[PDB]
């Protein structure tokens, strides 16, 4: 049965990881997790997201392909870093290494880049040109990419050691210093090096920062990352307070001020969507809350964030002509951007790790568990989140500490 009283002691501390699928009475859980990875990282061109990159017939590395029928396929640090995270959780070293080789070679901006704000950060968008060779479309970072790179690399070091192709640990510490120096403002993760007083709630994963703190060696950096963790919880707490009730109706948003205030409308040239939209980025917020509750312990704010968000979506479904909750809401209003897909349902399943409502849990978990693995033109985002969710709900998303 669903544990509707999640511990205030996290799995990171106790070493006790929940198996949510097991709680929900599912069978063949590990088989399903394994097949999910095999399909995503298999040459089937169906669920597949993991693709080899070759140059003049010579194998180089692998990437997660951000398939895009609307603007053309591209390659993203977000998907790359998620791919590495999935690989390390399942002990898939070759897949990890092939993805990390790619990121280091092709996504990393040179340390002597003329723009100091871009030095050593990871170019968020690559494409293959008309001749099949990789190039940077946009050299600017998407800082949740770097966050997951650091997380994945620290775990790779812990699991596999540092004497092979990669010194994962050294790569991880380099990544952390890059986040600290290039991608932070007042110890809150930036949306952009070029904009101040701006964060993206979906980038906040407080448990990662606690993990970072326990895996650096020097006192100053240990304290630095623990402070980042506390400030992130505060940011998320503040954001959820501000979105509670009218006018945001309990869903977190795309963009936020450093005090947790949703960004209203457009604020910069190039902005994809209004700041106050619960859209594609925002899907991940309660997933992250569930992650943090599971790993670092469930507090009152975790439960309130998730219970109220899932509560809204359940309500929104009853007031939808298609009997679904939708992908995009603004001020509690449906924006007609389609019924929830696999990735959103996956994000919402992980959120259940902070839920205290067995009824909610039953509905949201079964909607996710009944899905087939994403295929087709929109599987990049849905498939990536689906993979992460499968790990989270099977007790496979673990923190592996390094030893000193
Ligand atoms: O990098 C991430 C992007 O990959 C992400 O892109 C959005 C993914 O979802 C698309 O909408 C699909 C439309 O068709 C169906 O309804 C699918 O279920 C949807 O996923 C959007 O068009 C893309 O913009 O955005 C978030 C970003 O972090």
């Amino acid at each position: 049965a669903f544990n509707n009283n999640p511990s205030s002691v996290g799995a990171y501390s106790s070493g006790t990881y929940r198996n949510l699928a097991q709680e929900m009475g599912k069978t063949n859980i590990q088989q399903k997790v394994n097949s999910t990875f095999d399909n995503m990282f298999g040459y089937n061109n169906t669920q597949q997201l993991y693709y080899p990159y070759t140059e003049n017939g010579v194998y180089k590395a692998h990437y997660i392909k951000a398939i895009n029928p609307d603007e053309g396929d591209d390659i993203r640090t977000q998907g790359q870093s998620w791919g590495m995270t999935a690989a390390v959780m399942l002990n898939k070293q070759e897949e990890f290494d092939n993805l990390w080789r790619f990121a280091k070679a092709y996504q990393k901006n040179p340390d002597n880049h003329p723009d100091a704000k871009k030095q050593g950060v990871y170019a968020w968008k690559l494409k293959l040109n008309q001749n099949g060779f990789v190039y940077k479309v946009d050299e600017g970072p998407a800082p949740d990419g770097e966050e997951y790179f650091a997380f994945a690399l620290l775990n790779a070091s812990a699991r596999w050691g540092n004497s092979g192709e990669f010194n994962y640990y050294n790569d991880a510490i380099t990544m952390l210093n890059t986040i600290k120096n290039k991608l932070m403002e007042n110890q809150i993760i930036r949306f952009s090096p070029y904009i101040d007083n701006l964060t993206d709630p979906s980038y906040h994963i407080p448990a990662f920062y606690d993990y970072f703190a326990n895996n650096v060696t020097n006192q100053a950096d240990k304290n630095y990352w623990r402070q980042v963790a506390t400030k992130s919880r505060t940011l998320l707490k503040n954001h959820f307070t501000k979105v509670s009730g009218s006018p945001h109706w309990n869903l977190p948003t795309f963009l936020s001020r450093l005090d947790g205030s949703p960004v209203i409308g457009y604020i910069f040239n190039g902005q994809a969507n209004p700041g106050q939209w619960y859209e594609f980025d925002a899907w991940r917020v309660i997933m992250n809350v569930g992650l943090d509750a599971h790993l670092m312990g469930a507090q009152a704010w975790h439960k309130s964030a998730v219970n109220k968000a899932l509560g809204f979506l359940s309500y929104a479904k009853t007031n939808n002509s298609k009997n679904c909750y939708e992908q995009v809401y603004s001020y509690g209003g449906a924006q007609n951007r389609g019924c929830a897909g696999e990735g959103q349902k996956a994000a919402n399943a992980v959120a259940l790790l902070a839920s205290t409502n067995a009824g909610q849990a039953n509905e949201f978990f079964n909607e996710f568990w009944s899905l087939s693995q994403p295929t087709g033109d929109y599987r990049y985002y849905n498939g990536s989140l689906y993979m992460l969710a499968m790990l989270h709900v099977s007790g496979n998303f673990k923190f592996y500490n390094n030893t000193f």
